[PDB]
C-alpha cells in the first residue's frame, strides 16, 4: 500500500519546522507551486503546527497525518484543479495568517476551519463547471441541482465523507458545540468558492469595507470568511508573471476540454471554454479587472499590509496587455508554411 508507507512516515518520522521547507516559505513572495508534490502533505502539517492548531485543538496525530494523505488522494489530476491547487491555496491562507493578524478580527476555530476548508474545498473535481453538471445530468447533479453550486456541494460533502472515515476525524473529540461549529463554517466557507456567491455577496463585501470591519458583528465575520476564502482560491494571480502565464495555461486546458466535450453533446460552450472563439488574453485581462483585482482592493482596503497583494494583481494585468500582441501570427508561422491555412 503506498499511502500505508506515506501515512508511516508521515506520522513517525516527524515534523520539520516550516523554515527548513524554505527560508522564504512565510512570505507573500513564495511560490508554493515551486514545493516537489511529495513534499507538500509534511508541509501542511509544518503549517498546522506552526499556526498552532495541533496544539491549541489538540489534535491526534494519527488522525491528523491521515486525514491529510486522505484529502491529498481526495483530488484527481485535471490541468488545474488538482491537489497542487488546493496546497497552493492553503499555502496563501498559511501566508495571510503569518503576514496580516487574522486574531484580531476572527476566532480561533474560524480561522482554522478556514484553513481546513482550503485544503477540502475543490475535492473530487473532474474538471468541468456547474453548468456542466446540470447539461451532462451528471449523478452531483441529480445530488445537489435543485440547490445551486453543484461542485462545491460536492465538495463540501466530500470533506464530510473523509471525516467520517474511521481514523480520519480530526474533530472527534471536539466539544458538540465546536463540532457543529467547525462543520457549519465548512459548509459556509467551501460553498462561497462559488464565484456566483461572490458576485451575489459583493455589494455587501463594499459596504463592509466601507463602514469599516466590526469585530462584534456576527455577518461581518461570516463576510470576511467569504473574501479570505476567495482571495486564497485565486492567489496565484498575486505572485509573478510566470506563474500567472502557466496559472492561464492550466485553466484554459482544463477549459477547452469541457468546451470539446459540450461540442460532442450538441451544445455551444461558453466563448471562454470554445477553443476556437476562446481569446485567452482578452479573457484574462477580463478576469483580472472585474473578478481579480476587486477582491484584492476589498482585501487591501481591510488589510492595509495587503497592499502588496493588490498591487502585484495589477501589475500582472499590465504584463497580459504588453504580451496580447504575441497572440497575433505577424510573418509566417513557426516552421515556415501557410498549410494550416487549409
Ligand atoms: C473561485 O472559483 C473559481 C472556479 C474556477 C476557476 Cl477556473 C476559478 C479561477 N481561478 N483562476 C482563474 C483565472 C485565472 N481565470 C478564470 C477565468 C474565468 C473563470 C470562471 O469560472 N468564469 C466564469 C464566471 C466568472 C462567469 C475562472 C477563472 N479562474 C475560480
Ligand atoms: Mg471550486
Ligand atoms: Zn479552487
Amino acid at each position: 500500500s503506498a499511502m500505508d508507507d506515506e501515512y508511516t512516515k508521515l506520522l513517525h518520522d516527524g515534523i520539520q519546522p516550516v523554515a527548513a521547507i524554505d527560508s522564504n516559505f512565510a512570505s507573500f513572495t513564495y511560490t508554493p507551486r515551486s514545493l516537489p508534490e511529495d513534499d507538500t502533505s509534511m508541509a501542511i502539517l509544518s503549517m498546522l503546527q506552526d499556526m498552532n492548531f495541533i496544539n491549541n485543538y489538540k489534535i491526534d496525530c494519527p488522525t491528523l497525518a491521515r486525514f491529510c494523505l486522505m484529502v491529498k488522494k481526495g483530488y484527481r489530476d485535471p490541468p488545474y484543479h488538482n491537489w497542487m491547487h488546493a496546497f497552493s491555496v492553503s499555502h496563501f491562507c498559511y501566508l495571510l495568517y503569518k503576514n496580516l493578524e487574522l486574531t484580531n478580527y476572527l476566532e480561533d476555530i474560524e480561522i482554522f476551519a478556514l484553513f481546513i476548508s482550503c485544503m477540502c474545498h475543490d475535492l473530487d473535481h473532474r474538471g468541468t463547471n456547474n453548468s456542466f453538471q446540470v447539461a451532462s445530468k451528471s449523478v452531483l447533479a441529480a445530488l445537489y441541482s435543485s440547490e445551486g453550486s453543484v461542485m462545491e456541494r460536492h465538495h463540501f460533502a466530500q470533506a464530510i465523507a473523509i471525516l467520517n472515515t474511521h481514523g480520519c476525524n480530526i474533530f472527534d473529540h471536539f466539544s458538540r458545540k465546536d463540532y457543529q461549529r467547525m462543520l457549519d463554517l465548512m459548509r459556509d466557507i467551501i460553498l462561497a468558492t462559488d464565484l456566483a456567491h461572490h458576485l451575489r455577496i459583493f455589494k455587501d463585501l463594499q459596504k463592509m469595507a466601507e463602514v469599516g470591519y466590526d469585530r462584534n458583528n456576527k455577518q461581518h465575520h461570516r463576510l470576511l470568511l467569504c473574501l479570505l476564502m476567495t482571495s486564497c482560491d485565486l492567489s496565484d494571480q498575486t505572485k509573478g508573471w510566470k506563474t500567472t502565464r502557466k496559472i492561464a495555461e492550466l485553466i484554459y486546458k482544463e477549459f477547452f476540454s469541457q468546451g470539446d466535450l459540450e461540442k460532442a453533446m450538441g451544445n455551444r460552450p461558453m466563448e471562454m471554454m470554445d477553443r476556437e472563439k476562446a481569446y485567452i488574453p482578452e479573457l484574462q485581462i477580463s478576469f483580472m479587472e472585474h473578478i481579480a483585482m476587486p477582491i484584492y482592493k476589498l482585501l487591501q482596503d481591510l488589510f492595509p499590509k495587503a497592499a502588496e497583494l493588490y498591487e502585484r494583481v495589477a501589475s500582472n494585468r499590465e504584463h497580459w496587455t504588453k504580451v496580447s500582441h504575441k497572440f497575433t501570427i505577424r510573418g509566417l508561422p513557426s516552421n515556415n508554411s501557410l498549410d494550416f491555412l487549409d
